[PDB]
């Protein structure tokens, strides 16, 4: 009472003394947001000492650049953040980063600081505890029943991003999201009025959610408490608190753009300090009666966890199959041998497109590992992404599907898709989750895989149609620059797998990944098995596909590639020029294998050309000369566009023989050399 | 009447017929749309043999997949577009690809096929109008008072991007704006129950649209006709007309996702022709009737246009000064000597930001030439986009702005802003529009800019912290893959500007720009004005800054690294070694220059090392060493993170020692070389 608002005053002051120490960040939304923050906190159960108790709330700041305000609770409560680590801020090194990162920060359940990501990420965290409650709550055993809340502010609800999420966690009733909207009027370019008039509230009613407005959310804290325990009434609309605040409550700048992104003047911090009681001469003031009353509902919580911990002991007793599929899914363990699902063809087999490859893996592999969860962003039928027999993710109150299900209708919503996919993953329990579009429209969603790839997140693109190869739709659908983007950011695996066996290898990757991304580029058309291939050989990336000891030359390719490689072969056999082919499916796999196994695959003293049809760059580090596409494609039978711009067996042997041509009386090194 | 429902039947009729030719294509939503498209088009003023008329009303088809539709109404009013070339519908090299494109079909004003583009692009398309029209009309001189018609469907009402453009086209009231959303009710993964249950009418209300709601669109071409007359009475709010469709209407199949991207069955083809009266065995019948009707438009717009051509003669008379600049403005020609007012710099001038340099270029430009126009997605004080003492883009009514304001607020919506930017260039009238973000969120509007490019749109991204440089915010602000992303992407320059004089360079060509979209990486931190650097020679894309004949090595750099590169230079002279450097502002422009020009930067016989602190990927195009970031940055003190990454003199003095000594005793030819 007086103990929460001091409780409140501590928060500020942590947060505009963590700024000041930095000279750097945002001292605006915290002041608006701490007696909010405050309310929810005390509203969460969480256990500051085990942050993957898997029935903890969850909290997301979509605002990330109000992380001030969440280090300053995450310190409060004892997590693994301290007052020493507030007063390193944004400094090289702390775990008190500019904008929080999952990887770094111990109760940070995602990445956020690119607007719009967080909220989506929440609607995730709830589409997954709503698919796990589904999935394992028994009578009298609530095993998942936690609530995901999240704070945003005006610049996430502008974020089209957040629009997609929003319409999807309406049509999709998730009850256990409790989203809080920072309505103070403000941005960087001042108020709201300028650029953003319209009425939030009307739009999202128009969703489906449930509203809740607290009109003086700078001291309602009972407003605040009484909007979450309505919200949690209301079991089938996820629900939009209004706080309307003061951003800077408490500055002689309150109110004003200026307060959202610079620290506070001195003097301003010295009278917020003695408006509210605390000494203007001491920074970092953390009073003993707030951390008692925190320490209180810690403790609180950490009986609440215990009482789960004997709630699952007597689960696994009453139903032994379900517990132990569960304690599995919680020590991060794929079922045994799962992988012995994955499809094995031979070069004897039919040719097939590799999204149908993709259907017939996740047919196999679904029904074995029952934390593999997906969709697709409107392309079910075209990305082949659901295996037949399963259950759609719906509201049961549909009669579309249940929360039980397995398969996702994203709609026309591939950012959305990315970041609820990343929001997925983040819940935990070793979800494996996959998301369908044509890999030209992956692009539409990069603001979220970026995100995945620093979030350090196993999520999974099957993105087809990955190419000219795709035929009329013409160049608005052609990946040319796709590729290259997300190889270009550290830790993304891009799978562009060339037949069955590499396809069987890509997934074998994906849902064994516990930190990476992937991307799977696939092929809406039909091609070869390869004589060479298997999933052994795939799986390390980049391997020789057809061995030449003396070699005059080695063609490198990916995907549909390959086989075109396979074929220029045979045509230079034709001109005396002997070549070996090398199949790359994943440039980061190959990348972290041993350097003598690269050298093994791109070895010295023979030129290396590259054969795929998108972008050269990147293939140098792996090339001596690069053979791909680099104008945009065209409208027209797949065949006709790969003969008009010469990738056929024949294009491929001319450019072949050049290469060898140009190499004649040079000395080549591998292109995996290099002087630093 | 009896000719109206003969000219839809025709309608539908060649749509589907293309489709057929081709075995490929999207013949459901033509079908829906033809009533809907021939009572616009019969509104709308336009030639078809003026397509750059520049008070023409415009159209744009957002669900671009369903193009047979707007080919059909362009093969049936005469554009440059005849029956011949819709039997090539999706026909290799023909003018009716899969999805239209403003660059190879008269009569497409923009590209689209990526869903949610084209409503953004009409927003532009009318926000330009209505800013041209606030700049030159006058007193009985209505020189611009023209429409903007927008279909799209429920795919297009999915993507965030259009959520933010219809936000911001609701604040700008911007009542010229009329979009039909084609209420069918089908996407490709089936009923909209399935994903899509928002209340999109009460959502388009709350963005302050006016609505008219057409329930039996697939006969009440009277109803849209009326619709489209209360719209155009409605001058403050753009207007969504609800036209409730069957996709596929006519078809056995209709109201089904089968019509939706697929080939009509044979008999289905021939049902819809005697339902309709058409003859069975005949296809691309175009009924004389229906041709004299629309010949009768197209007569009466022309007459129109010819009235407008004596009203333009009638307004250079009265108002002399604004008739010349509308003129020259209309011949696709900049002011005579503009350049002159770009800020020149020699090395005895401070040192600046290039994010700062790029405020006083558009404060020195702005003034001098009328058709630049721009904003920022709610970064106005952190890019320096907005000269002073100019006025926003606002509906007067608001008194935050005017129409003939030159600064758009596009609040935090970096995709719309992609490809509203998109269509005030597709308006014409040699409007070069801006827009600023930082560097990182360029990725959220990729799907735009990719269409820039494709396009062919003199667009420009100002488009700020572009590194590590930016410090505090940290990885999740600091660009990794961005520049690799867009410099893969065919015809997209992607200015990096070092200094004073080359950001003038960078702004010349991206103003000079009609056809080539430009992406300014710009600095928040200070840079030194470089000995060596100009516009003449930083406008050749790349030029030689520091000549050293009898070099050991040259370094290539971009950006804030060229002055480290020199810097660099002064510690290998203490260890024995010699270096030129070579600044590269824009690797697309120095493409375009000639082979001997590019060698004369980039010889033969000396090792060639890149430094830009971003991916490596493009970079040995240029250069046989490569340094370097290719992981996430960091949150600290920029300088902090340059040395702990060791981008300082020494670090890349130590790597250009060890790539002269991994070169000893090689022959080096230029990176400029390649064998095909
Ligand atoms: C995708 C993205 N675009 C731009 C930014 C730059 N940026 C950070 S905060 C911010 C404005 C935030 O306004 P709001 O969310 O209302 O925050 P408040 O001013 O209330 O603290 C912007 C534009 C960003 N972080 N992410
Ligand atoms: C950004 C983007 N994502 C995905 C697609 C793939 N695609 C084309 S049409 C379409 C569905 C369109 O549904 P709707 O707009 O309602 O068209 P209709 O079925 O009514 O013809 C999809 C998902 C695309 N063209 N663009
Ligand atoms: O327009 C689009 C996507 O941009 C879709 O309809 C796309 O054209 C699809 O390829 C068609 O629906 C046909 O699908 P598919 O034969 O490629 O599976
Ligand atoms: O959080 C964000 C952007 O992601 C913004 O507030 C960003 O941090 C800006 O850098 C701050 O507002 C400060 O701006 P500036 O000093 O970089 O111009
Ligand atoms: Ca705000
Ligand atoms: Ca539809």
């Amino acid at each position: 009472s007086s103990v929460d608002q001091k409780a409140i005053s501590t928060i500020r002051l942590l947060a505009v003394d963590a700024v000041a120490a930095a000279n750097s960040g945002h001292p605006g939304a915290p002041l608006g947001l701490a007696p909010a923050a405050h309310a929810v906190f005390k509203k969460m159960r969480f256990n500051p000492k085990d942050t993957k108790w898997i029935n903890r709330d969850r909290f997301v700041l979509s605002n990330g650049h109000a992380c001030a305000l969440l280090y300053s609770m995450l310190v409060l409560y004892g997590y693994d953040l301290t007052v020493e680590d507030l007063k390193k801020f944004r400094q090289l090194g702390s775990k008190t980063p500019g904008h929080p990162e999952n990887t770094d920060v111990p109760g940070a359940e995602v990445t956020t600081g690119p607007l719009g990501q967080g909220i989506c990420n929440g609607v995730g965290i709830a589409l997954a505890q709503a698919q796990f409650a589904a999935t394992y709550n028994k009578p009298d055993f609530p095993i998942s029943d936690s609530y995901t809340y999240v704070f945003l502010g005006d610049g996430c609800l502008m974020e089209g991003v957040s629009s997609e999420a929003s319409s999807l966690a309406g049509h999709l009733q998730l009850g256990n999201l409790i989203a809080f909207w920072d309505d103070n009027k403000i941005s960087i370019d001042g108020s709201t009025e300028v650029a953003f008039t319209e009425d939030v509230i009307a739009r999202y009613k128009s969703y489906g959610w449930h509203i809740v407005e607290v009109s003086d959310a700078d001291t309602d804290i009972t407003a605040i408490a009484a909007a979450i325990d309505e919200a949690k009434k209301v079991t089938n609309k996820p629900t939009l608190v209004r706080l309307t605040t003061t951003i800077g409550f408490g500055s002689l700048a309150q109110g004003t753009h200026g307060v959202h992104g610079a620290p506070l003047k001195a003097d301003d911090i010295k009278q917020l300090k003695t408006k509210w009681g605390f000494n203007p001469e001491e920074s970092f003031a953390v009073p003993a009666e707030v951390t008692a009353s925190y320490n209180e509902h810690v403790a609180e919580n950490q009986k609440i966890q215990q009482q789960w911990n004997e709630l699952f002991a007597a689960y696994k007793q009453k139903y032994p199959e379900l517990g132990a599929e569960l304690q599995r899914r919680l020590d991060g363990k794929l079922p045994e041998n799962w992988d012995k699902a994955l499809p094995v063809y031979t070069p004897a087999d039919a040719a097939v497109a590799t999204r149908k490859l993709s259907e017939i893996v996740l047919s196999k592999i679904i029904p074995e590992v029952p934390e593999i969860i997906g969709g697709s962003a409107d392309l079910t039928p075209s990305n082949l992404t659901k295996a037949k027999g399963t259950v759609d993710f719906q509201p049961a109150a549909t009669g579309l599907g249940d929360y039980s299900g397995r398969y996702i209708r994203y709609g026309v919503r591939e950012h959305a898709m990315g970041a609820i996919m990343n929001g997925i993953a983040a819940f935990g329990a070793n979800y494996k989750n996959y998301g369908g579009t044509f890999l030209n429209f992956v692009s539409y969603a990069a603001g979220a895989v970026r995100l995945s790839a620093l979030s350090e997140f196993p999520i999974t693109w099957v993105a087809t149609h990955d190419s000219i190869g795709l035929g009329e739709d013409g160049p608005t659908h052609q990946p040319i620059e796709t590729l290259a983007h997300f190889r270009a950011t550290p830790n993304i695996s891009v799978w562009r797998p060339a037949d069955g066996n590499e396809t069987s290898a890509a997934y074998k990757s994906a849902i064994e990944s516990t930190h990476t991304p992937h991307i799977l580029a696939l092929t809406r058309q039909n091609l070869p098995q390869l004589e060479g291939s298997s999933i052994e050989k795939a799986s390390k990336g980049g391997y020789t596909l057809v061995q030449q000891d003396k070699a005059d030359i080695i063609i490198v390719a990916t995907g549909s590639e390959v086989s075109l490689a396979v074929d220029a072969l045979k045509v230079l056999e034709g001109q005396g020029i002997k070549a070996g082919v090398v199949s790359l499916p994943d440039q980061l796999t190959f990348d972290k294998q041993s350097e003598e196994y690269k050298l093994s695959v791109l070895p010295d003293g023979v030129p290396i050309l590259s054969v795929e049809v998108m972008s050269t760059f990147g293939w140098s580090k792996y090339s001596h000369q690069q053979f791909g596409l680099n104008r945009f494609g065209a409208s027209g039978k797949a065949p006709e566009i790969f003969k008009l711009f010469e990738f056929t067996p024949e294009g491929v042997a001319e450019r072949a023989a050049k290469t060898v041509a140009f190499y004649k009386g040079k000395d080549v090194v591998s292109p995996l050399r290099s002087a630093f």
